[PDB]
């Protein structure tokens, strides 16, 4: 390629970038300097300061009275804005320096220069996808569903989650040394951990008899289908959940059920095993063609190792471009994946159900206590968390909303506002250890507000976020015996035994009043 | 009488006491020096030290080789032991000094002297009442009962409570300046306050309509009957409860119901009113013949005023006997009352019910909150408490026991272990604001353990003493949704949601586990 061994001054890297364009605007046949610089520059300096360098360059060249260097500069900038919009949307300082530059070239007001650097039209066209950027029919019931369907929709989820990660996110993860400041990756983490805990809690959810290990079998089948779908990350998630200490400590279940599977589990462990370092996975992933998913944990370890290996600035005082080239190559290799869409089966109701299923935040100790409570007496997804991910009430409230809307459209049959409690129980099976205190309008029928209650309570326990609809409460002295409409329990005391809602007259303990799940207009 | 103006040395008061006896043992025709000394001596010195004076006297007289002075001393002592046993039972130091004296006269072993001072036989005869020291038929239902019956049984109660107070108790109340060390008076206090609060809570207990003021009328009638029965103390209690600020603040009830009564209430207030000082009550009580009750509050104020007026020891260095005479006269006047038994109607089941009804310990603020909750917007029994009386779990546990046994014998009809919930509700009417969380063996029938539960919970709330049968509890992680067998409410949390009983498998919140009312052998 174009060659820098000891590297080069940042000023000259910029100069080269601009000189890759010509007065007519055409771009050089070899761009890789543009690519590497425009993508990686954020490690040496901020994009604001860089743009400022370009501005000093522009004022200079305009004062030199050369239309060609100005035009080239503007074409370079236009290319920056057009080819990476994301950097501009996310970065505030960059956008403000862009407005500054625009107002500068407008105040000077020389012809086409202004037209070339406009953000407005590009921004307009970017938000311009109103439409997304007869299917098939699947069921929301976990008890009867096929492991391939589960693996498929989990792969859809994981793939979207991955796609959300961008070049600049990897760059940011490299510069900040793993802060949760950058959301996309955190969401992928939540998704992985959530899948693991979903597996573990789903196994523990079933009653003491055989059935738990039947669920075990079913998740191992899901794992197989994930393997054949070449989705390695969620594969690591489900196996990592099946191999966890709390699930591994159930001997009765292990002893109950079949061998072929245990052999398969051995195979999945040995495959996914971390013997230094994940070489089995490295070669497995090597033979994979077309659609694939990275297990981005080890790849991020690779990125970090690369970042720490090479010095950012060289001892010569110049910029080390070997580093920027290497990181660009690795990150580009990763982003490359998101171009190929998954083979199959987009169904968004099941997606809604799973996105809600998979929001789980639990202590290891809690799960050990459940597992131990059920049974009296090492393949690690990590990606080691120095900090655990935390839940966002907005995405979870949307999740519940979408879940309700979907279970409504699918299973209501336009019949009343209700669905049969049998089908509901079957859907509930897909939510481990989920229960909500309520009393029902009809026997064997569930209101929309009632199911919203159930899922809101479920999500409230799962995310460990107490949340509920606002009521106007007033501390009330109850003269006749009365019970909590939230926790279904007696209000103790002589006086001031609870809180009454002014408008709807709902009765609650002080503890239950903030977390009440039902609406005030009852 | 025998005359001391400036009073006399304690040694000489003792000498006189002994000299009132003769060698043959016969007692002087005028004893009042014996009476006053033997009763009141505890204010100048303890009975132990006094007995020790008698012992030095005995050793001295025996060494003087005079059989008459020894015999007289022994006869005096025998009279002390025989005529006041209570002083000897209650006082430990006295009893031990008595054993010392007995072992002394036994070690010297001179004839009859030992026989004369023996405590054993007197003690034997004192405990010797195995029998108490066809009636009539009354009902345990408050809704239909006659004000005269209520006033009658309340008078029985108050009279027993009063009888419990002894000479030495008044003396002790005089010396310690009102410490709750002496129980009998404290019990009378509890009884008065309990009656007041029973009145107030009974009025507040009924629903918002007219009926509360009907109960008001009924208590005013009870008050009238108490007046005609010449029972002034509980009269003061019930009127004092009817005139309380919390009951007086109900205007709707006042406006609802009749005048003749309000005139009568005016009469009861003006009578019982404290205009200095209670002269109306003084003359009312003056015209009273035979059976009467003191309103011992003002009389104790009289005793205190007497005690503070006169100097214990005179400036001459001698004992002021004017004081001892005055206090003896007043206290003797009081004790005199307990000799005449009340005119009527001993029924111990209703007594059991009332003794349990009347154990109440409430904050003024609590009752103000109930009264205020029912109604949105000065004749004082006191006897001012610098310290409020506190409940004793033993007497309350016995109370419940006796209550259950009585409601069992009376209302069961030897039919199953159950009584109808209608009759039970009617009995419950007599316990204001009383409720207990349970579920029942049979619809419309109540177990003996069930009613024991109800009354134990009622008493637990009333006395503000949490109490319950012991279970062996173990902190339990519940895998399936479950509810508190005590508070009838949901057990929150992922893990460690409650406590399970090892033997009977009872489920409870941590808060409910100590206060569980049912037995473990279920
Ligand atoms: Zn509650
Ligand atoms: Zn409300
Ligand atoms: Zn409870
Ligand atoms: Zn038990």
């Amino acid at each position: 390629l174009g060659h820098l061994a000891k590297g080069a001054s940042l000023d000259d890297l910029i100069d080269s970038c601009i000189q890759s364009f010509d007065a007519d605007g055409n771009l050089c046949r070899s761009n890789q300097l543009l690519q590497v610089m425009l993508t990686m520059h954020r490690i040496v300096i901020s994009s604001a300061e860089l743009l400022q360098k370009v501005i000093t360059l522009y004022k200079d060249a305009l004062a030199k009275n050369s239309p060609g260097l100005c035009l080239k500069i503007c074409y370079f900038v236009r290319y920056w804005i057009t080819e990476f919009w994301v950097m501009f949307k996310m970065d505030a300082s960059l956008t403000d320096t862009m407005e500054e530059f625009q107002e500068l070239v407008k105040a000077k007001g020389e012809e086409l220069h202004c037209r070339l650097i406009d953000t407005t039209q590009i921004n307009a066209r970017d938000w311009s996808r109103k439409l997304t950027q007869k299917k098939r029919k699947v069921s929301l019931l976990f008890d009867h569903l096929e492991p391939e369907e589960l693996s498929e929709h989990l792969t859809y989820l994981e793939f979207k989650s991955f796609r959300r990660i961008s070049f600049s996110d990897y760059q940011n993860y490299l510069v900040n040394s793993c802060v949760k400041e950058n959301p996309t990756m955190e969401r992928s983490i939540a998704l992985c951990n959530g899948i693991s805990q979903w597996v573990q809690l789903m196994v523990l959810s079933r009653p003491t008899p055989q059935l738990r290990a039947e669920v075990f079998i079913k998740f191992i089948q899901v794992a197989q289908k994930l393997h054949q779908l070449q989705n390695f990350n969620t594969l690591m998630a489900v196996i990592g959940g099946l191999c966890h200490s709390s699930i591994s400590r159930l001997k009765e279940t292990s002893s109950h059920v079949p061998h072929e599977i245990n052999k398969v589990l051995g195979e999945m462990t040995e495959l996914l095993s971390s013997s230094r370092n994940y070489d089995n996975y490295r070669r497995a992933y090597g033979e994979c063609t077309d659609f694939k998913i990275p297990i981005l944990g080890v790849h991020l370890k690779d990125l970090i190792s690369l970042y720490e290996a090479m010095p950012d600035y060289l001892e010569d005082g110049k910029v080390n471009v070997h580093k920027l080239l290497a990181l660009y190559n690795h990150i580009s290799e990763l982003v490359q994946l998101q171009e190929v869409a998954p083979p199959l089966e987009a169904n968004k109701d099941l997606v809604h159900l799973l996105t809600l299923s998979l929001d789980l935040y639990y202590t290891e100790d809690e799960i050990y206590e459940l597992s131990y409570a059920r049974e009296p007496r090492p393949v690690v997804v990590d990606w080691a968390s120095g900090v655990s991910p935390k839940p966002d009430p907005k995405t979870i409230s949307k999740h519940v909303q979408r879940m309700v809307d979907s279970v409504f459209k699918n299973y209501d049959h336009d019949q009343d506002g209700y669905i049969s409690q049998e089908e509901f129980e079957k859907i509930a099976a897909s939510f481990p250890f989920s229960f909500c205190v309520m009393d029902k309008d009809r026997e064997g029928l569930i209101s929309r507000d009632e199911i919203t209650a159930y899922f809101m309570r479920a999500s409230s326990i799962y995310s460990k976020l107490g949340l509920g609809f606002p009521h106007n409460f007033q501390e009330t002295t109850y003269l006749k015996p009365t019970f909590c409409d939230n926790c279904a329990g007696f209000l103790w005391g002589v006086i001031k035994q609870g809180y009454r809602c002014k408008d709807c007259g709902m009765n609650c303990h002080k503890q239950c009043k903030d977390l009440v799940v039902f609406e005030c207009k009852k």
